[PDB]
């Protein structure tokens, strides 16, 4: 496997969940930046270098991916709920000695994030999320046309072990036709080879595969009715946030991103960027940009 | 070695110009035809057939494309597996024994093709039973987070090619049997003859007969969804003399009932619940089987 941040150094964090692996780069202030399904840290490569010229880059395998270690999952799916994620990072954090720290998130590394914001707004100076909307807001706009678009959140969140033998007979299929299916053009031309060599591999592992699953099984159940409980509060993010999505991405589907953004956080700004879902590599010179300019306003 | 489950009935391949539908033939006077679903084929009749063929020519078929029927090719639309272009066909099937106007009982997708074709062609049917559906429109309107994860199958299986069939090609046994077993009230096979399910197996264990399948869910995700919304639309109502059966443990419990959806669709319906998962011909032969042959005399 390559090498694809260099010079940047690596930490294995010990937390009461297990280890978090990361990507450890620049200088300035905290930046944690968390990638989502199906990928790893790698996703941030062609970003992050530049993002180093100005902080201290974190890039983190979520709990459960990547080479972090894989809590035993239970009945709630709870160590791969957004709040547990969240929880597990903010350890990872404090043994780094960062208590108050940026953060950007993509995919599923965007709903730990905007979950940790909702749960420990004082961890964050600000908060970036790519191509999401909060988990509640995806299933409130459960209809046909949705049900038939984003079939996958449905699917992968069927009881074990359904998705996890299906995905069992040619997992490299899947998840190269899905990493090409939600690009901008549809095929896999976006992407770094070696950076696809990366996903791969993990989605080669029955056990990383099966973290998935309690993921997508978490954000059908403990992590809609978390964000349920907020929505039906009328709790907002007060953490300046950012809301960046691609023209051709999941988020954008049936909806105003920002408008619904704006229902969830008090103080957020936002653009469209032209790409499908995978921001970070479909487009890095933008939201690299896009980025740098946010955290450092 | 396949059992013979169908105890004085005879084989019959009936010739249509979209190709051989199979059934098995049994009894005297006036005729049923019997059609059955997903996953399965003609046998799943196999414990109230007889007791219809004290009364009735039973013709018990495999669906278009299911079980021994011949594969018609599909097109871009997914043409002769839309429940309208398989009533075509089914009645194409009838004429051949020169019934053209008969009793219907259908169990999934072929309660579908059944009240389609009841829509289309009412003046071939004498009778109509459906059991445990309603129709493809209203299931779509009810299509929320709930819906979507209870027949999440719906979104999945009709997924453009070759998704589904890839998936599906690892461990084929597996899925036929989780789609067995899953809505039974038991939540196993037991409800099952082993044979039944040998049966069952062996037809879906064949790519082609699963592609068929496939095609069949891209054909009510689409088509057969356009259908039904024309005749919402139109203020369409079923007028043959109409049974709705379904599984008190089958569709999901609601403040208003199966038959309260199918008075809307249907002039003349009766209806009742039958202790019983989805399978209701199988978990509750005699049950089902009492209000079939009451219904249809
Ligand atoms: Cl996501
Ligand atoms: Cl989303």
């Amino acid at each position: 496997l390559a090498d694809l941040f260099p010079g940047f150094g690596s930490e294995w964090i010990n937390t009461s969940s297990g280890r978090i692996f990361a990507r450890v780069g620049g200088d300035g202030p905290p930046l944690l930046l968390l990638h989502g399904f199906p990928q790893t840290h790698v996703m941030w490569h062609r970003v992050a270098p530049k993002l180093a010229e100005r902080f201290k880059v974190i890039v983190a395998d979520l709990p459960g991916y990547g080479w972090s270690d894989m809590p035993e999952s239970d009945e709630q799916h709870t160590p791969y709920t957004k709040r547990a994620m969240a929880k597990q990072l903010i350890e990872a954090m404090e043994q780094l000695g960062h208590v108050h720290f940026a953060l950007a998130g993509h995919d599923r590394g965007a709903r730990v994030s905007y979950r940790l914001a909702l749960d420990s707004p004082g961890r964050l100076s600000k908060l970036a999320v790519l191509d999401i909307l909060p988990t509640y807001e995806y299933w409130q706009r459960m209809n046909r046309a949705y049900a038939l678009k984003i079939y996958h959140w449905s699917f992968l969140a069927q009881p074990a072990p359904l998705p996890e033998n299906l995905l069992g007979g040619d997992p490299d299929f899947y998840v190269k036709a899905k990493l090409a299916s939600w690009t901008r053009a549809g095929d896999l031309s976006a992407f770094d080879p070696r950076a696809v060599e990366h996903y791969r591999i993990a989605f080669a592992d029955p056990m990383r595969r099966h973290v998935m699953c309690e993921d997508f099984r978490a954000g059908a159940y403990a992590d809609f009715e978390h964000d349920k409980i907020d929505v039906e509060a009328g709790n907002k993010i007060p953490v300046p946030m950012l809301a960046l999505w691609g023209a051709s991405g999941i988020a954008q589907s049936a909806a105003t991103p920002l408008d619904v953004w704006r229902k969830w956080a008090s103080d957020v700004q936002g653009a469209p960027i032209e790409s499908g879902h995978f921001l970070p590599e479909e487009a890095p010179d933008q939201t690299a940009e896009a980025l740098v300019r946010f955290f450092s306003a």
